[PDB]
């Protein structure tokens, strides 16, 4: 059916900070992003897929079994334990309904998953928190405590087979550890990641993010970063980083399911990431996703601080989803962008014909 599903529930609000309550990871970027759906009435447009609770032996296609356990004793716990356990980890904060909420943000993208996989929807949405990409198989970072998006590729894989051909393409403004480290020895998994990197300088911190890293053993060529340094970049670094990169790597691959792992810190206005990708931009990147897997792409929020922001970004790319024509958007790059591209250009042109 040529019908986009979209997933949102109010009970993911309920993660939150009790030390600090303007920690920029706010309840309200979820249902500031659903009311903008509603506004511009998009909402009545799409086809609503129901949230559920991702199961423990879900979560273990992709993460360790002390991590799962640790992560759901928090449910539990005093706020003196909450904040010790929380300090464990890089850039995490834990409330008594964070384990609960993670589940909900994956189990409503297995939902979504599957609404395209069994043809009921094309293409879906998922306006979810906490977000994914940070974590690791046995441990949480940056916000994040399960991996949502690696989940889905496993979720998807577990229900038409182990070697279904996922792209994973993650435009949230910092590079997706955990899910390079997921899928680095994969070739059923493509992950494309574009990310603000400043040699290390840029959250999570790691060479890790660099564009010589390609993947591991039958995974090799299948981890494309794309890290950029040098400042301030926008729509015309990502339009040239789809058009020379993400698009013809992606068309050899041949995905049948694309996730994208959306965070929208890239965006004009966010204080975390500093970068200037539009409302606009994000619709063009969307809509040349479209052109992949007969169509079968799912949007995951990741990242993305400025409520404004978030909200008229990820609105559009669901208008494109829908259908709706993609409004007008060549201006020089920055030289430092053209040194990036460059870069991911030699580092795969070994494993992608369509690079030579
Ligand atoms: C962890 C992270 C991004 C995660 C993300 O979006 N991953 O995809 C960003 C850190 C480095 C950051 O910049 C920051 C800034 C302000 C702040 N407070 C004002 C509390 C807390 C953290
Ligand atoms: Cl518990
Ligand atoms: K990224
Ligand atoms: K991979
Ligand atoms: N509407
Ligand atoms: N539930
Ligand atoms: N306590
Ligand atoms: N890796
Ligand atoms: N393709
Ligand atoms: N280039
Ligand atoms: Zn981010």
């Amino acid at each position: 059916s040529p019908i986009t599903g979209l997933v949102y529930d109010q009970r993911m609000m309920l993660h939150h900070n009790m030390w600090d309550s303007h920690h920029p990871e706010l309840p309200q970027r979820i249902s500031r992003i659903f009311s903008r759906h509603e506004e511009l009435r998009l909402l009545s447009r799409c086809h609503r897929i129901p949230a559920r609770l991702a199961t423990e032996e879900e979560l273990a296609l992709c993460h360790s079994s002390k991590h799962i356990s640790i992560i759901k004793s928090s449910e539990h716990m005093k706020p003196r334990d909450l904040n010790r356990l929380g300090d464990e980890y890089n850039s995490i904060f834990i409330s008594n309904e964070s384990y609960t909420c993670a589940l909900l943000a994956a189990g409503s993208c297995f939902n979504s998953a599957q609404a395209i996989l069994t043809g009921q929807v094309r293409n879906a949405v998922a306006i979810v928190r906490p977000p994914g990409h940070h974590a690791e198989k046995d441990t949480a970072c940056g916000f994040c405590f399960f991996n949502t998006a690696a989940l889905t590729a496993r979720y998807a894989q577990s229900i038409t087979r182990e070697s279904l051909r996922v792209l994973i393409v993650d435009w949230d403004v910092h590079h997706g550890n955990g899910t390079q480290h997921i899928f680095e020895e994969d070739d059923s998994v493509l992950y494309i990641s574009l990310h603000r990197y400043e040699d290390g300088a840029f959250f999570p911190n790691s060479e890790d993010a660099n564009y010589d890293k390609v993947g591991l053993g039958k995974g090799r060529g299948y981890n494309v970063n794309i890290p950029w340094n040098g400042g301030k970049m926008g729509d015309p670094e990502y339009m040239a980083a789809f058009h020379h990169l993400v698009m013809p790597i992606a068309r050899e691959f041949a995905p049948e399911l694309v996730l994208v792992s959306a965070g929208f810190d890239a965006a004009r206005g966010d204080p975390l990431g500093g970068f200037q990708v539009t409302p606009e931009g994000y619709a063009h990147l969307t809509h040349q996703l479209m052109s992949l897997a007969a169509g079968r792409v799912l949007i995951i929020l990741e990242g993305g601080y400025n409520l404004t922001s978030i909200s008229e970004s990820m609105s559009m790319c669901t208008s494109m989803l829908l259908g709706d024509s993609p409004p007008s958007l060549l201006t020089p790059l920055k030289t430092s962008a053209t040194v990036s591209i460059n870069n991911v250009l030699r580092a795969h042109a070994p494993f992608w014909s369509s690079l030579r």
